[PDB]
């Protein structure tokens, strides 16, 4: 492979930050931490109690497959921040990428949407956001507007796939409102 831009690495690290600060801020997170934030998330996204049986095998693949390229990895193992930077970027080249980010948001967009409309009122999308970002600045991201470009008042499961994908996989638009669907990057 090529080497990532240095504004992708930011937005890896923060993915990574929020899952190093629920471990204790270590630099490094494990299995573990995984396994104890599923409680956290159903007090979070209460959203997700009915599937709350589901969470563990979640949180476990997230570990496996997600952030350790689906190797089994020994009892112990603590992942730093700029190892997932680094197994991100052989992630992202996978061919089966895409699809992985579609069947982990189905599960929180099931929760959310449970008449399975397909799409959210853009109010309800800005307070779910601020929600599951924890930036409460994130409506003035202009991620709502570019997101929702026609004007409908809704947003589509779509429309976020779109925007995570962006956020995942492009290397030079640094200006975009589609860089901050995770909310505020960190350094
Ligand atoms: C929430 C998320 C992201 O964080 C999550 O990121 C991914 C990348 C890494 C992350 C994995 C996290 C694991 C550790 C946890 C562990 C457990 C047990 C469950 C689970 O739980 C995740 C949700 C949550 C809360 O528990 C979290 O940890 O994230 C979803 C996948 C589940 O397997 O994975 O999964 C891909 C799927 C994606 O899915 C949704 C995403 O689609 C949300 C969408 C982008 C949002 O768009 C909007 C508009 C744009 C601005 C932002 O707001 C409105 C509201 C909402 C629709």
């Amino acid at each position: 492979l090529k080497e990532p831009s240095a504004h992708w690495c930011r937005k890896m690290r923060t993915v990574f930050r929020p899952w190093d600060v629920e471990g204790g801020s270590k630099g490094y997170v494990t299995e573990e931490v995984f396994k104890d934030g599923v409680q956290r998330r159903l007090e979070k996204f209460p959203e997700l109690a009915p599937t709350k049986d589901k969470m563990y095998e979640r949180s476990h693949r997230h570990w496996v497959n997600h952030c350790n390229l689906g190797v089994k990895m020994p009892e112990g193992y603590r992942l730093t921040e700029s190892q997932y930077v680094q197994n991100a970027w052989l992630l992202i080249h996978s061919p089966d990428f895409e699809a992985s980010l579609k069947e982990s948001s189905q599960t929180f967009w099931e929760g959310i949407d449970r008449e399975k409309k397909g799409y959210i009122t853009k109010e309800e999308a800005t307070k779910l956001g601020i929600r599951v970002t924890k930036d409460p600045n994130l409506k003035s991201t202009g991620i709502f507007e570019a997101m929702d470009e026609k004007n409908t008042g809704r947003i589509t499961f779509e429309d976020t796939l779109k925007a995570q994908l962006f956020f995942f996989t492009d290397q030079d638009n640094t200006t975009h409102p589609f860089n901050y669907v995770r909310g505020a990057l960190v350094d």
